[PDB]
């Protein structure tokens, strides 16, 4: 049956209710950036070196000083219990098995404590939204700290929710038995009531003062903004267009990655998400300077197939495709993945 990430999506479309599949699949508006996040990877060509001795491939690396088994981590995707009854608990258990890290949504269908209890040994980070209620926001940060999460990924590209046309058509809502457990389109309305469209760099200053955990700015697409994040004492940039779900017609993340890596001058780690489906996508991102990549939708498709086992399968497929791509390119380890491997 399922031997690559595309097969898991096709499986998920066959088993999920349409409204849930569309919620997960959709991009904003005409979905131009959604297509481009994938197409852009294909424009970057690989220039492999031969005869480098690749018997001993080492995929291991580090994210914000913490060791991981591979530069492939789980990104925040809301409401995972819609895909499988065990939701985020299935995901964290898979991450612990694989030795990689999980970024937990602020809009998870499982709580910060529940997830730390299901994956105590797993590397775990919290994705944070700035709620208009700063007390709620602070409590999330404090819970993350108490529960052994290792970083905060603050999402900065969502002052309002993007317009995903299928969600509006299907009047998207959570199924009845589920809740966001830490507290038109139903989600757009929620965001407008709950999430602060006023946030500015002053609020980044507040958050930097609030916690000593590493903080990564998630959703940066300009070099100037990346340089402002470095100025504010943040510890990494996640180059992201929010899975093409926010402003449509922004570039692919793999296309803006080199500008952001250049802009930060090595002062903080730069990560990428958006369109990662294959081991060669991971290799291209690392050649262009990313430390690691995050995967969103592929994880949800793994849950839809088989909960924890299906998440483990998806991560193992990406791991083995990445191993093979490194080997065929002449790369023994991630430290030797260099800029001459790629050209557009
Ligand atoms: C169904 C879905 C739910 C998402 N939920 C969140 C969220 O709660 N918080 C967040 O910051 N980003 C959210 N994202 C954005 C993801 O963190 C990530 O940027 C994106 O999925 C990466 O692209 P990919 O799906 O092509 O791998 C979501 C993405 C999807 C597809
Ligand atoms: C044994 N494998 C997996 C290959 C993938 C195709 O057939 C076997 C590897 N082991 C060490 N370094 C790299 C690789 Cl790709």
């Amino acid at each position: 049956r399922l031997i690559c990430i595309n097969d898991y999506e096709q499986h998920a479309k066959s088993v999920l209710p349409k409204s849930i599949y569309d919620y997960y699949r959709s991009g904003a508006n005409d979905e131009e950036t959604l297509a481009d996040n994938i197409a852009a990877f294909s424009r970057w060509k690989l220039y492999p070196r031969m005869l480098r001795n690749v018997a001993e491939t080492d995929l291991s690396t580090s994210v914000l000083g913490q060791r991981v088994s591979m530069p492939i981590c789980v990104g925040a995707t809301a409401m995972q219990r819609m895909a499988h009854v065990d939701g985020e608990l299935a995901t964290v258990r898979a991450c612990q098995s694989l030795g990689t890290g999980m970024m937990l949504s602020s809009w998870a269908t499982s709580s910060i404590e529940e997830v730390a209890e299901a994956g105590p040994e797993a590397l775990r980070w919290l994705q944070l939204y700035i709620y208009k209620d700063r007390e709620v926001t602070k409590k999330l940060v404090r819970q993350a700290e108490k529960m052994g999460y290792k970083a905060i990924f603050v999402t900065v590209d969502t002052p309002y929710l993007g317009n995903r046309l299928d969600d509006v058509r299907n009047r998207f809502k959570l199924p009845p038995q589920l809740r966001m457990k830490n507290f038109d389109s139903g989600l757009a309305a929620y965001v407008a009531k709950a999430i602060d469209p006023s946030i500015s760099w002053e609020d980044i200053k507040w958050l930097r003062r609030l916690t000593s955990l590493p903080i990564v700015a998630k959703g940066i697409l300009r070099g100037d903004d990346a340089r402002e994040a470095v100025k504010h004492g943040l510890n990494g940039i996640l180059v992201s267009n929010h899975g093409a779900r926010q402003l449509d017609g922004v570039p692919a993340t793999i296309d803006v990655l080199p500008e952001i890596v250049e802009a930060v001058e090595g002062k903080v780690e730069v990560f990428l998400d958006g369109g990662v489906r294959k081991g060669t996508d991971v290799l291209k991102a690392l050649a262009l300077g990313a430390k690691a990549v995050f995967v969103g939708r592929p994880i949800v498709w793994g849950l839809a197939f088989q909960g924890e086992k299906g998440v483990q399968d998806v991560l193992e497929i990406l791991k083995e495709e990445f191993r093979l791509a490194m080997a065929l390119s002449g790369c023994q380890n991630v430290k030797v993945i260099d800029k001459t491997l790629v050209r557009k």
